[PDB]
C-alpha cells in the first residue's frame, strides 16, 4: 500500500487552538447570498459538494468557480476544496452529462452486460477500469483544482471501492479487484500532480475489511474526512465502535494528518415536524440540545491534533439544515492547546487543555465541558 | 353507495394493495405480479428510463397489467401541488407557464426540503385547469381505472404552505383545492378517487374524516408514526378509530405499514446489503403486529400494503408473498373489541389479538 509522505504544512489551512476548529461541508441548489459568503469565509477549511448551486449557474462546475471567488475575495485565507466522487456519477455536472452522453461505454456493467446503480436505481458509476475514464476523470479534478480559487480536493467512495463485497455484489469479484487496481492508480497520479494542493478523502471507518480501519489507506492523501463515526454496526456496540474509532483518528491526527470530524446532529434536533407541516424552530439554546453538543464535541476534542476540525451537522444542504448561519456558544469559548493526550480507562476519556477540562463517557454518552 | 367502480373483494385470504414505481418497464413476471393484486397504484417516475416520461411508463404498464387480469383496478398517482419530476407534459407547461410555479411575496420559487422541487401555484385558474385535465384525460383511457390525489394535507394543514409564502396565499391554495376536489369528484364520477388524507392530526378534529367525502377512500401512510407528544398507542388508537369508521361507512382503505425499520440490518451503504431472512421468527412477528393493526381496522374494500419503500428495485419484499397472505382468512364475525390498548377480532379461520402497548399481536389461525 502506498506509504505517507514526508509532512509539508506549505499548503495546509489555517489552524489554532484558540477556539474550536470547524469545518464546512456545504451545497445549496442557488447561489450563497452575501451573508452566507461571509459565513462560509470564516471557516478555515471549506468543502464544496456536488450540485453546487446548479440553479443559478447552470452547472456545479460553474457554481463552484462563482462560489469559491466569492469566498476568497472575503478571506483568502479560507482554504477551499471541491468534491469528486471517484466511481458514483452523480448528476448535476455539466461535463460528466456530456462525457456520458457522448461515450456509453463509461459507464460500469455487470458480467450479464447490464449497467448497475446505487440504490435509487437510476445513479450509475464510472468503470474507473477503462482508461478513457480514468483520464477524463484525473482531467477533470486537474483542471478545477488548477484554477485560482481552489485548493484542492475531496475524494469520496473511496471506502465502496476498498470494501469488497460493495462491488463484488455488483459486478463480481474479479472486477471488484479491476476497479480497486484501478482506483489506486489513480489516486497516485492525484497524489503527485496536486502535490502543491491539498487531497482530503473520506477513508477513516471502522470496517472489518479493514485491519487498521483505514489508517492503511491514508498514503495517497493529506488527511481524512470522517463519517459514520458515531453509528455502528457489525454487532460491535456502539461505545466498542467508537473506541476503535477514536484510535485511529488519534493515531492518523498524531501523525499530522488533516482530520474533518462530521457528526450528526439531525436526531438531536428533529421534533417530529416539517413533512407535512411547517418544521418548527429549533431553540440552539435548548439545554439537552446543548448537551449533545458537548458530548460530540468531546469525542472530538478527545481525538484533536494540529489540523482537526469538527462538524456538527443538520445535513450539507444549507436550506435544510437548521444549524446553517449559526455558532453554539461552545465554539466561542476559549479553548487553547492540549495539555496532552487523552487518557482512556474503559469508555471513560478525559483530556485537559490549557482553558477546559474534557469528561467523556461513551456508554452513557454524556460528557462536561468544564472550560476555565 | 355506488360500488360499480370498485375493486374486487375476497376474504379467503389477505386482501392486499400494490404501491409502486420502478425506473425502467416492468419484466413479465412483475407484470404478472402486479396483476395478482386486486388495486395497484402507479407512482410518480413510472418506467421513465424506458418509455421516456411517466405518462407513457404508465400507459404502457397499465395495459400490460390489464391484459394479464383485465379485473385488477390501477391507478395514476396526481400531486396536486408538488411538481416532481418526470412528467415530459408537467415540463414541458412548466417550461412555457414559469407563472405557473408557486411563489413568496418577493417573487422567489418557494420548495420542498430538497430546495429544488416547487409547487404548482394552485390558486391560477389556468394551473387548475392544467392539472385537473392532466388527471382526467389519463385516467379516460382504458387501462387507468382512477386516480391516487396526494398531497392534500399539505395544502390542509395551514402552517405547510403560510411558513412558505403567507398566510393570504395558503388560504386561496385552500380554496383553490376544494373547488379542484370537487371539480374531480364530478368528472371521475364513473372511476375511483383514492387520496392520502386520513391522519392523526392536531388541525383535524375528525383526522381527515372531514375531508373524505371528496373520495371513494383513504390511503393510510404515517400510521403507526406519532407526532403532536402523543404516545404511539394512543395516536394509534386515533388513527383506527378512524379508520374503522371510514371502512364502515363503505370507503376504500389502502393501508400502508413500514417493515423498513425490522428489516433495516445496518448494510447496504458501503457495503453488500445482507439477505434478510424472510422467513425469520423476528420479521414474523413484526408482520403479524403489522397485520393485526389492519385485521381490526379492515372491511369490505380495506386492503394491506406491508412495505419496505415503493421502489421496487430497492425492496426486500418486492415479489414476495409471507405465509400471512396465503392462509385462510374468513369474513369478520364482529367488529373488533377494544379494551384498554388490546383489542380482539374474530374471522372464520382467524382470531387476531392486538397489544398496542407491547407492540406485539398474536394470528391464531384455524
Amino acid at each position: 500500500l502506498e506509504q505517507n509522505q514526508e509532512i509539508d504544512y506549505s499548503n495546509y489551512p489555517e489552524f489554532s487552538w484558540d477556539t474550536m476548529p470547524l469545518y464546512m461541508h456545504v451545497r445549496k441548489n442557488t447561489a450563497y447570498t452575501d451573508e452566507e459568503i461571509n459565513y462560509l469565509a470564516s471557516f478555515p477549511l471549506i468543502t464544496l459538494e456536488k450540485s453546487q448551486a446548479q440553479n443559478t449557474y447552470g452547472s456545479t462546475e460553474e457554481g463552484t468557480l462563482a462560489t469559491a471567488s466569492a469566498i476568497k475575495l472575503k478571506n483568502n485565507k479560507a482554504k477551499v476544496l471541491y468534491y469528486r466522487n471517484v466511481v458514483i456519477n452523480w448528476g448535476n455536472y455539466k461535463n460528466d452529462d456530456e462525457f456520458i452522453s457522448k461515450n456509453p461505454s463509461a459507464l460500469l456493467k455487470n458480467q450479464n452486460n447490464e449497467l448497475v446503480y446505487m440504490p435509487n436505481g437510476s445513479t450509475p458509476f464510472f468503470d474507473i477500469t477503462k482508461s478513457f475514464v480514468q483520464e477524463y476523470w484525473l482531467k477533470s479534478v486537474e483542471d478545477m483544482v488548477a484554477t485560482p480559487n481552489i485548493d484542492g480536493t475531496f475524494i469520496d467512495a473511496n471506502i465502496k471501492v476498498l470494501v469488497p463485497s460493495f462491488f463484488s455484489s455488483k459486478v463480481g469479484v474479479n472486477k471488484q479487484a479491476e476497479i480497486e487496481n484501478s482506483y489506486f492508480s489513480m489516486m497516485s497520479r492525484l497524489k503527485e500532480s496536486l502535490s502543491n494542493n491539498l487531497i482530503l478523502a473520506n477513508i477513516i471507518r471502522v470496517r472489518p475489511e479493514f485491519e487498521e480501519n483505514g489508517l492503511e489507506y491514508l498514503g495517497y492523501f493529506n488527511g481524512s474526512y470522517l463519517e459514520g463515526f458515531d453509528s455502528e454496526a457489525f454487532g460491535m456496540s456502539n461505545a466498542e465502535y467508537l473506541v476503535e474509532g477514536i484510535e485511529a483518528t488519534q493515531k492518523a491526527a498524531q501523525s499530522g494528518k488533516i482530520i474533518t470530524m462530521t457528526l450528526g446532529l439531525g436526531e438531536a434536533i428533529d421534533n417530529n415536524t416539517g413533512i407535512d407541516d411547517q418544521r418548527e424552530d429549533v431553540d440552539l439554546n435548548d439545554e439537552e440540545l446543548n448537551k449533545r453538543v458537548d458530548y460530540l464535541l468531546a469525542i472530538f476534542l478527545i481525538c484533536a491534533e494540529k489540523y482537526s476540525y469538527v462538524y456538527l451537522h443538520d445535513g450539507y444542504l444549507a436550506t435544510n439544515s437548521a444549524v446553517w448561519l449559526h455558532q453554539f456558544d461552545q465554539y466561542k469559548k476559549a479553548l487553547g492547546a492540549p495539555l496532552g493526550k487523552a487518557i482512556k480507562n474503559g469508555y471513560i476519556y478525559t483530556r485537559k487543555f490549557e482553558n477546559l477540562d474534557v469528561w467523556l463517557n461513551l456508554e452513557t454518552q454524556t460528557a462536561t465541558l468544564t472550560w476555565k
